[PDB]
């Protein structure tokens, strides 16, 4: 099990520790890559098995525009260095949330009319990016488990990335035992997790975006939810979201897994919408418009 390119230690430069969605805190810094210095992340994972295993998870990953790229590794007294993509922009939900220019800047929004310095193009495109990343990783067996806004990172020229360490491969798996609120009715109900349920999580994902980071049945409790979704509740439409964004999130949320459309039908639907000029995730001011709760005591 070898990542590649191999990266020199004396080529590696740490900066600072920060997040990357589902690799946890990890060392931002400089490597020297096909001869030139470029920033990158990297992951430090001990290799004293639990560490063979999600090894040859990453070294299936191959390289897609909207994944998080493995850029090489080095070993280094008893721990593998992963270097990454380092995503200059965060994390999806934290950027969502920091568009909220209504709040963070009432007179530029005033002056502008808007809600956000997010067009609604440019938060179709962030569902689009994340589509087509799930389409590229479901086809190759990968099983995320954990789709959210929090997991998605936002990259160089504004590309929305998927963050992929410890994912599974295969048909289904079941996990033990939480991200209640992003869980497909079966993943509640029997703790099992395919890419049919992924697409119930990217549902809720479609559903922070254009709430613009709001949290997912902000008020209910995780107990509540486990009893009213599988009698056929679902989130509401976001008050400045499109019939037809709010149908395509239906459709993710059917009882029936294998009802749910596959991702490459998603990215068809969303593309769609992107080439006619109509707004579909509304952000304009008019006369009336209302920030989605954010229950930070679900958090």
């Amino acid at each position: 099990p070898t990542i590649y390119p191999v990266l020199d230690w004396n080529d590696i430069k740490f900066q600072d520790v920060i997040g990357e969605g589902n690799f946890g805190q990890v060392l931002k810094a400089r490597i020297k890559k096909d001869g030139l210095r470029m920033d990158a992340a990297i992951k430090r994972m001990k290799e004293y098995r639990d560490f063979a295993g999600e090894l040859e998870v990453l070294c299936k990953l191959g390289h897609h525009p909207n994944i998080i790229n493995l850029l090489g590794a080095c070993e280094h007294r008893g721990y593998l260095y992963l270097a990454i993509e380092y995503a200059p922009h965060g994390n999806l939900l934290d950027f969502l949330r920091k568009s909220r220019v209504l709040e963070t800047d009432p007179a530029f929004a005033i002056a502008n009319s808007t809600a956000s310095t997010l067009s609604s193009q440019q938060l179709l495109h962030f569902a689009a990016d994340v589509a087509r990343g799930m389409d590229y990783l479901s086809q190759k067996q990968f099983i995320h488990r954990d789709l959210a806004a929090r997991n998605i990172l936002v990259g160089e020229n504004y590309v929305a990335k998927i963050a992929d360490f410890g994912l599974s491969r295969g048909q289904e798996v079941y996990v033990k035992k939480l991200p209640v609120r992003w869980m497909a009715i079966e993943s509640l109900n029997y703790s099992v997790y395919t890419t049919n349920s992924d697409v119930w999580s990217y549902g809720v994902l479609l559903w922070e975006i254009v709430s613009l980071g709001g949290t997912p049945y902000c008020g209910m409790t995780c107990a509540e939810l486990y009893e009213k979704l599988p009698q056929g509740y679902r989130l509401e439409k976001p008050l400045n979201c499109d019939d037809e964004v709010y149908d395509l999130m239906r459709q993710c949320w059917r009882e029936k897994p294998y009802e749910r459309p596959s991702f490459a039908q998603i990215l068809v639907s969303l593309n769609r919408m992107l080439e006619e000029r109509k707004t579909y995730v509304n952000t304009t001011l008019y006369e009336k418009f209302t920030y989605a709760g954010i229950d930070c005591s679900a958090e």
